């Protein structure tokens, strides 16, 4: 169905919410992570003062429309914003109301810890450190298990693992429908009494993203003992990155990329490369620099190197500033630092997938090719050659990142300025970097921002790519070309 569509269209809009929320908390804050925790609960207290969180009621078993097997999330809280699971300290979440069941409490949700059926044992009874400390008892979230035993029930299972990401110290990834088959009396090595429940998946569900998961890292690790066939190559950037840049290919024989001059950055005009001036902010850019007044009153990024919006130009600081490498707005100028993957497909020639977790408003890595002016670009374009032109990137799908206004009455759009828009064009057909074998859709996960750094040419801003949203690794990035 396309209501479908229109479900997961909700979600975007509020995970976009969510996440804008907690950056604006957190600039609140730093303006005066174990932070990150309580800025994520605030989020969502306020966006459930605000009627936003889905499956509010909980009376939803089984799926969670527009919630996908595979999305991750770095906080409990935003579980509960997005009605997968309701108690983010507990386990096992319930509902007592009746459908099946007779007004009888059946489980809805299980939080599931990282080490396909699953032994999971009940809850209660614990001391603050989960410790087993007194015998559990029939009751509760329990007694709402066996219920669910009884009635088979569709158990939401969200899988919970120390997983490597920017924001969070943890990642949760939902892996779909799980029915209890199985439920008995056993007791741990404590000598208390615990209740155990054996869960076995729904069958004809799509891969679980805790296997994508474990799968990546696997990829960072010990690639060859997942895939020993297909990786032509493990750094086609050719140490030119700082990060290494995979080529894969398990499906014929085609080697392209390695035939491109690989580029890292893009390469300007010779004799465009001087005079501008730099903050004073020793210890780092915070408000009411002039680099500040050169962004319209607010700097791109937070204090994690995340956009924190959308805006027409990005003034990062540069050698003529005075603060140090650490500073905030010094996000793109450090270049790629993710793990990617360009790997073939046959509805793509080739795409590009990232190996590491991306979260919304992270920089990725630059579009880099052979800039031209418009007399090199004439005259490549009268010979026949095909252009890139960064003018016609769309990222028009997520203005709404940042926007508070659903959360905040008072909410004010910092100013978007109307200037010329880019018009030269790119060449691609000999040096590129990774950025260009990134696919194209109207549905795209990448968004563009036009950054300088190195330069002061407002004619000439570099192609920066950013994460649009929380994107899971192995899922192909794309950009909407126009
Ligand atoms: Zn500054
Ligand atoms: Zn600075
Ligand atoms: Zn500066």
């Amino acid at each position: 169905p396309e209501s479908e569509r229109q479900f997961r269209e909700h979600v975007r809009k509020t995970r976009m919410i969510y996440d804008s929320l907690r950056m604006f908390l957190m600039m609140e804050e730093a303006k005066r992570r174990a932070r990150a925790d309580g800025k994520a609960g605030k989020a969502g207290s306020m966006m459930r003062d605000c009627m936003l969180w889905m499956n509010r009621d909980k009376r939803i078993v089984g799926s969670i429309p527009g919630v996908q097997v595979g999305d991750i999330f770095f906080f409990r809280f935003e579980l509960c914003v997005m009605g997968l699971h309701g108690h983010p300290q507990s386990g096992i979440d319930f509902l007592t109301g009746s459908l099946s069941s007779n007004g009888e409490p059946i489980a809805t949700s299980v939080i599931v810890s990282g080490g396909d059926v699953i032994m999971y044992t009940g809850q209660g009874g614990q001391d603050r450190l989960g410790r087993q400390a007194e015998h559990q008892r029939l009751e509760g979230g329990n007694l709402a298990m066996e219920r669910s035993m009884y009635y088979g029930i569709e158990v939401r299972v969200i899988r919970g693992l120390k997983y490597e990401n920017e924001v969070s110290s943890r990642v949760y990834v939902y892996d779909g429908l799980f029915r209890i088959v199985d439920s008995w009396f056993d007791v741990g090595k404590s000598g208390f009494g615990v209740f155990k429940y054996r869960l076995e998946r729904i069958e004809g569900q799509a891969e679980m993203g805790s296997s994508v998961l474990k799968f990546a890292r696997t990829l960072k690790t010990n690639p060859l003992s997942v895939r020993p066939r297909g990786y032509i190559n493990f750094d086609i950037s050719n140490g030119k990155e700082n990060v290494p840049v995979y080529l894969f290919n398990d499906i014929d024989s085609d080697q392209e990329p390695l035939y491109y001059e690989y580029l890292a950055q893009t390469s300007f005009p010779p004799g465009l490369f001087g005079n501008a001036s730099g903050c004073d902010c020793v210890n780092g850019c915070g408000s009411g620099c002039l680099c500040e007044a050169k962004n319209s009153g607010e700097i791109a990024y937070d204090y994690n190197g995340t956009l924190i919006r959308q805006k027409p130009l990005i003034h990062e600081c540069g050698s003529a500033c005075q603060c140090p490498p650490s500073c905030r707005n010094r996000v793109t100028q450090k270049g790629l630092r993710n793990r990617l993957e360009v790997f073939r497909s046959l509805e793509t020639g080739w795409g590009v997938r990232s190996l590491d977790v991306l979260h919304a408003g992270a920089f990725i890595c630059e579009y880099a090719g052979v800039a031209l002016t418009r007399e090199q670009a004439n005259i490549l374009t009268m010979n026949g050659d095909t252009l890139v032109y960064p003018a016609r990137f769309s990222s028009a799908r997520w203005e709404d990142w940042g926007d508070l206004s659903q959360v905040l009455a008072d909410f004010e759009r910092p100013s978007y300025p109307d200037i010329p828009p880019v018009d030269f064009a790119m060449d691609v057909s000999k040096m590129r970097n990774v950025a260009c074998y990134i696919s194209h859709s109207t549905d795209p996960n990448v968004i563009v921002q036009f950054v300088l750094h190195d330069h002061n040419s407002l004619m000439f801003p570099r192609v920066m790519l950013f994460a649009a949203e929380n994107i899971p690794p192995m899922t192909e990035l794309s950009l909407d070309y126009g």
